């Protein structure tokens, strides 16, 4: 009897959560049999943007509010997370992630996220997370452990900077950090296909399925 | 092969279902079909905060919204070029219903010219027209003066003028006369991979057609 819980960060990749990402996530549990739960902060977003324009707009939205979107109503607010209820935790990309769970691209980190995925870590159950979300892991378990993630071609050193270790993946792929028990994949991180971003989320989500198994 | 995809917004109570449209878009890439996003630059008729489930008071824009979905490549309806295109798809989402079309409104029949004009256009150029969950008792609608479609939206066809066919979930129909193609996805509460597995079915048997 396996449950995954989700995190969001809004409904559209420059501002919140990314979308396909997300959605691709809630698939693939689903057709592994694992049910799954919504959750997000109840905090305004750091920034909305209009997706056509692509610029910040003044206008305010609430993370809670626009994530009910990707998940059809059935989110929950971060703060009634138990994390005794569920087997694993995804955590989908998006710039929001990025832009309303931390200051690391603007080390601080909200902490009602930090503290959910370490209880998460500190409870030995599966992490997985998509496009920038895994430099975010790193950052936020760097004190604790130096954990091993792909985020695709870190040129920069973000991932190291960040203490962890980067290991190169193709869209296709993902990465298991089988110590630590994180899972990882690139995604969005290039400008791919739909097709091959869902095959490197296929394969993150068999790989933690399989680890409880 | 080149696909339309019309958009309404992004969320299943005030634009587009963003599961149909996310798996449709998943299904053209995996049949090698490219495809171009369109919405009407215009404000939707309602927001509705999605976690309280009730409309709220402010103003959103279908476009730009649609864009979300689209991850920015979203192009005004108006500027559609049928010809470019072998066939369309239109996601499901209660703003489809209420943004382009006054016909679950409360209170003079009424569809949005600049979708309502797109449509036929397909149609009329014998084109492969495809829709999931509430699109098709819209298109059933838009077509209505000009032929009385096959389509299933799972187990309100009759009225808009239409032909209701069963379908479970996980299959989808084909109005093999009028070129029409639907599955029920979001009609009913079921799991997210049934509800891939009839969009899936309907993305093939539109491109096995063509």
């Amino acid at each position: 009897a396996l449950n995954s819980a989700v995190i969001l960060a809004g409904c559209g990749h420059m501002d919140g959560s990314e979308i396909r990402e997300a959605v691709l996530v809630m698939l693939e549990l689903d057709r592994h049999n694992v049910n799954f739960k919504c959750f997000a902060p109840n905090k305004n977003q750091k920034q909305v943007v209009d997706h056509k324009k692509k610029e910040s707009v003044g206008e305010v939205r609430n993370i809670l509010v626009e994530s009910a979107r990707i998940a059809r109503g059935s989110v929950y607010d971060i703060e009634q997370i138990r994390v005794e209820e569920f087997d694993m935790l995804v955590i989908p990309g998006g710039y929001g992630v990025a832009k309303n769970f931390s200051n690391l691209f603007d080390d601080y980190i909200l902490p009602e996220f930090k503290n959910a995925v370490r209880e998460f870590y500190n409870a030995k159950k599966p992490i997985g997370a998509v496009c920038i979300s895994p430099a975010v892991v790193v950052a936020l378990l760097k004190d604790i452990a130096k954990v091993k993630v792909t985020i695709g071609e870190d040129s920069n050193g973000l991932i190291d900077k960040m203490g962890g270790v980067h290991v190169d993946c193709p869209t296709i792929k993902s990465v298991k950090d089988d110590v630590n028990r994180i899972f990882s994949c690139s995604a969005y991180m290039r400008n791919d296909s739909l097709y091959n971003v869902y095959l490197g989320i296929q394969d993150m989500i068999s790989s933690m399925v399989n680890y409880l198994k």
